[PDB]
């Protein structure tokens, strides 16, 4: 089901490898709906390349708009497991400090806060 779940350790390792060689300005996220979320809809993928100079902030309208959300729908982005202490932060730096062991980014996005 989950991203992790479909592809083994070795095989991410070496994903985010191939990254690094042909895509190197680009941060590797993987991007999942909470496994409860009930109102907002699942992307059209899971792993997406984001140039490592845009902030959180600029992330989080990026997605918003890959959903098609509307002003008034809440979305709510939590990175590494919890949440952003700042939306103002380079993914560059983001990523140097939240980064999986396996070189990926990983983030949960839901209409609740509480997840
Ligand atoms: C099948 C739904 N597709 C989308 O909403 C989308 C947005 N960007 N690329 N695809
Ligand atoms: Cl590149």
């Amino acid at each position: 089901k989950t991203f992790k779940q479909r592809r083994t350790f070795e095989q991410r390792v070496e994903d985010v490898r191939l990254i690094r060689e042909q895509h190197p300005t680009k941060i590797p996220v993987i991007i999942e709906r909470y496994k409860g979320e009930k109102q907002l809809p699942v992307l059209d993928k899971t792993k997406f390349l984001v140039p490592d100079h845009v902030n959180m902030s600029e992330l989080i309208k990026i997605i918003r708009r890959r959903l098609q959300l509307n002003a008034n729908q809440a979305f709510f982005l939590l990175v590494n497991g919890h949440s952003m202490v700042s939306v103002s932060t380079p993914i560059s730096e983001v990523y140097e400090s939240e980064k999986d062991e396996d070189g990926f980014l990983y983030m949960v996005y839901a209409s609740q806060e509480t997840f």
